[PDB]
């Protein structure tokens, strides 16, 4: 393909993407086909010959979109948002272009630099204490990583080094294999999965935390970290969750952070999801504490608007775990620039107060209750009574096809979540679901 | 942002984009600006109020392009090539509208069945054994990992898992702990540092086998299986690299795999770069051997005109290790529909032609000699002479600002790398370089 072709074909997509996304309301939650249709559809081997790129584009209403799950309809509650933005989708055009994965050693001024720059404009967004922001000519700063996932992974290995280091200069007779098979971290029981991975890559011992009404509390962490002393083993990180995955509740930082620090664990804080409302004076509340953290991370690739990936890690100092790889600063940078500061904390503004407005709706209903505080933009909540009655409701829901939930349960409480997930949220569209659940509901009710 | 804007926008960079892979020869090779240059030219922090798309654009030209790399110009000998093709950057358009991270599990039908068929093209069109092939209705399939790093982790942790499932039978009475502390691992001496990573991430032994004219035999393999067997050792992972990073050398599959099948070792074939060169028969006897294997990876965003990510994972049975995370069966079907596959031979025959023809400029200057045998797209050569004249060679070539080269190391002899990135590449490109290279030593000569 030549260049006059693929003006033709890109320009043809644009045209195609921005019609899918402003009449996404017209898509259908409950894909039509069933599991085993494609492969029916498209030849079983490559052409020798290309193919026009019209045949192709007019293969996607034709063979993709009816298998497709469409995450950014506001009739779709997923786990969490996904983010989507149009300056994104224009800058990874460009990213697709002069990026390269890392391969070989990138040396390139304009994806470090830019990268140094953005992490700065969005710590100082977040009013992240002046021992991240580079600009303050300190150790600290910033990179942005993959997934929220790989930063608690690479927290893991820094923290794990510089305990290596530490208990071999006070103690230059042990080996490594017997300082490495002494250390354990720390998290809460509500804490995501990906702390079980890093821990397991890592090669370590990981303690859960018992929380208490689902955060962490510090005299807990603190009386696990005393007991594995006790035991001879050398306690060397914490992650410490602000905005748990099952019901998006805070570990308390201001706490845990002292007791880390005061105990020489490395402290991380996972914030993936719930870290962008931060950038709004009225949440920053939820990261008190946020100067004791070795390190901070959020993605804006859930609620921030920058398509996938964007994991922004903080460091007091990021040495101890490079720079640029996938120019992923560019994204950042188009965001931030054609939004601005003020639309991107009404965008956290509008989506805390529409799952307010359905915790409301629901609580008004009184076979209903909630599993947790409202917090961001989750709302956790079940019918009154058993589990089975509710996992019944929510089959029934997702059955009908006019939205989407999807379930949790901690500690034998089985409920539905309701996340805002689509930046095209509108107030109607919490009436709208919560008059389906009511509804369905209902239904389950008359089922004599 | 809304869509009119997007569009214009989109449209824009779409000319953007054209404009410049088309004129690439005009780029410089050397960035004229300084480290440092790009803080002083955009502001300390985000706008407030959202700015112009077309700000935006002019600050490309203005603010990132004198700072970036130009890895798609034929001048620039990177490691290997980044792949880059229109039909590549068309589908990660859609993909980016799209996709999810998959941090809500994708129960999704297209993601999910056009993966299974496009690896089942491409297995096809590398003429894998039909045990790897969905389409032979066994349990063999492929997945389309993110990197060859993250693919050869994968796999060790399977065979982890399949070895400590066959241990615990015979030794009821052992530990799962004492079993895992057991565990070994094997790969060339050549073979790439993702290895390394994967054997501390996987928690196990790695032993590096020593290669003969840069490339591992069965008998060196056998060998040091043997010697950790008589410490009581547990060996259960090998891998195999086709197309070594430092030379692009071939292990002997044919040899390493049975004595991998032997001895109860999962075999995992590295063909990260090379792999794309058994699209066509002439070189597929390279992969001899492959029946042997229990993986098999390489990936199309190296060789093969598949942005990244894209790193294609065959395994005899996928379910030792989740398809359809982030779509990245798009930009495969898209490139090859939109090149086919005699067009994609077309680009690997082209490209080893390439560097036969620069390896045929290289020895006729009776200063040089080869560093290893020319295979593929690389040519590794060197001043006769000492290293160290070499290292100075290499930084004048840099230096003066007419074609980029790679140094690399093989057991103390540094040599200087010639691979073909660019897609871009033109025969005269093989003259030009060589040309450079030949009268930056003229200049060194020259020089007391």
């Amino acid at each position: 393909m030549e260049a006059p072709e693929f003006k033709d074909f890109a320009k043809t997509m644009v045209d195609f993407i921005a019609e899918y996304l402003e009449n996404i309301r017209e898509r259908r939650v409950l894909p039509e086909v069933k599991p085993g249709y494609l492969k029916p559809l498209i030849p079983d081997a490559a052409p020798e010959k290309p193919e026009k790129w019209q045949d192709v584009m007019q293969d996607i209403e034709r063979v993709i979109m009816p298998g497709v799950t469409h995450w950014h309809s506001p009739k779709f509650h997923a786990y969490f948002p996904t983010a989507n933005s149009y300056p994104a989708i224009v800058a990874d055009m460009l990213s697709g272009a002069i990026a390269c994965i890392g391969f070989t050693w990138i040396a390139s001024p304009a994806c470090t630099e830019l990268e140094v720059v953005m992490m700065d404009w969005l710590g100082k967004m977040l009013e992240l204490p002046a021992e991240f922001l580079a600009c303050s000519g300190g150790k600290g700063g910033g990179v942005i990583q993959g997934t929220a996932s790989e930063s608690t992974l690479v927290a893991l290995l820094g923290a794990k080094a510089k305990k290596l280091k530490e208990v071999k200069e006070l103690h230059p007779e042990w080996d490594e294999h017997t300082i490495l098979g002494k250390l354990v971290g720390y998290c809460s029981d509500q804490a995501h999965s990906s702390v079980e991975r890093a821990g397991l890559l890592g090669g370590v011992k990981l303690r859960s935390v018992q929380s208490e009404n689902h955060r962490m509390r510090g005299a807990a962490l603190e009386k696990a970290i005393e007991q594995d002393v006790a035991e001879g083993l050398i306690p060397f990180y914490a992650v410490v969750t602000l905005g748990t995955t099952n019901s998006c509740a805070f570990d308390y930082l201001d706490e845990c952070g002292p007791v880390g620090n005061k105990h020489n664990l490395w402290i991380h804080v996972d914030a993936a999801y719930a870290g962008s409302a931060f950038i709004c004076p009225e949440y920053r509340h939820l990261m008190k504490g946020i100067e004791s953290a070795d390190s901070f991370n959020f993605n804006p690739h859930k609620w921030m608007l920058v398509n996938f990936d964007c994991s922004a890690m903080w460091l007091k100092d990021p040495s101890w775990v490079p720079l640029g790889r996938r120019f992923r600063a560019l994204k950042l940078w188009f965001v931030l620039r054609l939004y601005g500061v003020e639309n991107l904390q009404a965008h956290i503004r509008r989506h805390c107060n529409f799952a307010k407005q359905f915790g409301d709706l629901c609580v008004a209903d009184s076979r209903f209750e909630l599993a947790a505080e409202i917090n961001m933009g989750l709302v956790c909540f079940r019918l009154k009574g058993s589990n089975e009655r509710n996992e019944a409701l929510l089959k029934r829901i997702n059955g009908r096809g006019h939205i989407h939930l999807v379930p949790a349960k901690i500690k034998d409480v089985y409920f539905l979540r309701m996340a805002i997930c689509s930046r095209f949220t509108q107030s109607e569209d919490m009436e709208y679901s919560w008059k389906e659940v009511s509804a369905a509901a209902d239904e389950m009710e008359q089922e004599q």
